[PDB]
């Protein structure tokens, strides 16, 4: 499978073709306010620099493995083990978010990848509800360079090559995310890439992060895809709510 | 394992000394409204007279087994499918449901106990966040006989024995429930059985359903269990919230 051309993904998986798909569009006028949605809990996210992690340009992506001992918490009983986190990106002018907000897209968004903890692994959780859930974040232009972000930024040189990995020093996980974790919304959809399996539980920080000119250009500059192609515009366009409602932690 | 003697519920199952356990007292001022709670749609449950449903005394409950085709949702891509009902009951002026409304236990509960159609053992769902759902609804004294119970009422002397079992005709198990589908409470918790499995959602109806002083002594006075013992104060204890918030369907 790729972006922007053939196979259709429905024939690679026919997940693809579900009725309740990710990414969405976003309208916070439609979000149900819900008191129940708490602030997210995050431990072990601080590493240490040894072991080293491994990144990877997997030709749709750059990908950042994680280590096991990284616990997640969606909400008391709701717990969740770290996988990965990966990154979607636009072009030159032109934004790349998955999700958008009334329509917005931004110029990039953050995945870190979970796996409930009453799975053993990723085949086992695919299609159960709440066998998965994600912490999304939107990247957006600051004026400072974002320190946490150029550890990965400043090596994808290194992995220009489409299949290409390089090893990357242990750092605050966290920190490539919003400070705010009491404010996000929260809906239930599907991996946005094949096989699109339901069951997954997206959350979508209210507050953005900020990288720097140099670094959104860095993302989506660097890296190379399927055949002679630039890895760009690495997002799927957005998927109707199709009756769904969006919960917010705010009102 | 049985009700208030010995073996110890954690030596038959530990899982039943976990967090995040069933009964919980029920504080409706301390629900959290969520407008994406949408009401309860139930399809196939008004049963024909043919064929048959197993009825069983199996010396914790009275236990009826359910066909195929009995379909439930409690959202959009989230569908349960029925296996089984059974009760929970007091004594002679005591009261034996398991959830409680501000401290308040009620005569008796209906449990109808569902498996996700992302799940094809029960096996699998035991313990997965969604694996299991349960419908519950209180039993109050009212002044009329309800038509519904009366159905099972009145086959409780025949399966007095412990392990004892007859049939019974099919009935619309849909009339065992309150009145307003689109009023309930939930939470995620466990059986209130060993072996006390988590992951199990809890739907409790915000109406009562109203039986008869006399279909209410009959319940909690026809059958036998623990060797020579009657079958009586059949519920668990209150289990802390331990942090869950309940959820209501209403403002
Ligand atoms: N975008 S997402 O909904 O968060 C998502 C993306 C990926 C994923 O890594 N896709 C490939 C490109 C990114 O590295 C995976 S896991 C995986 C699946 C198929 C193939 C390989 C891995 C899980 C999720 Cl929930
Ligand atoms: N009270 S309850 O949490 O609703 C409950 C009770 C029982 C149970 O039947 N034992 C108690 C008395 C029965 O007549 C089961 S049985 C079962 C079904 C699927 C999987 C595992 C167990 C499941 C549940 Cl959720
Ligand atoms: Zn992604
Ligand atoms: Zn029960």
């Amino acid at each position: 499978w790729r972006y922007g051309g053939d196979p259709p993904w429905p024939r690679v998986s026919p997940a693809c073709a579900g009725r309740f798909q990710s990414p969405v569009d976003i309208r916070p006028q439609l979000a149900a306010f819900s008191p129940a949605l708490r602030p997210l809990e995050l431990l072990g996210f601080q590493l240490p620099p040894l072991p080293e992690l491994r990144l990877r340009n997997n030709g749709h992506s750059v990908q950042l493995t994680l280590p096991p001992g990284l616990e997640m918490a969606l909400g008391p009983g709701r717990e969740y083990r770290a996988l990965q986190l990966h990154l979607h990106w636009g072009a030159a002018g032109r934004p790349g978010s998955e999700h958008t907000v009334e329509g917005h897209r931004f110029p990039a968004e953050i995945h870190v990848v979970h796996l409930s903890t009453a799975f053993a692994r990723v085949d086992e959780a695919l299609g159960r509800p709440g066998g998965l859930a994600v912490l999304a974040a939107f990247l957006e232009e600051g004026p400072e360079e974002n320190s946490a972000y150029e550890q990965l930024l400043s090596r994808l040189e290194e992995i220009a090559e489409e299949g290409s990995e390089t090893q990357v020093p242990g750092l605050d996980i966290s920190a490539l995310l919003p400070s705010d974790f009491s404010r996000y919304f929260q809906y239930e959809g599907s991996l946005t890439t094949p096989p699109c399996a339901q069951g997954v539980i997206w959350t979508v920080f209210n507050q953005t992060v900020m990288l720097s000119a140099k670094q959104l250009h860095t993302l989506s500059d660097t890296l190379w895809g399927p055949g002679d192609s630039r890895l760009q515009l690495n997002f799927r366009a957005t998927q109707p709510l199709n009756g769904r409602v969006i919960e917010a932690s705010f009102p």
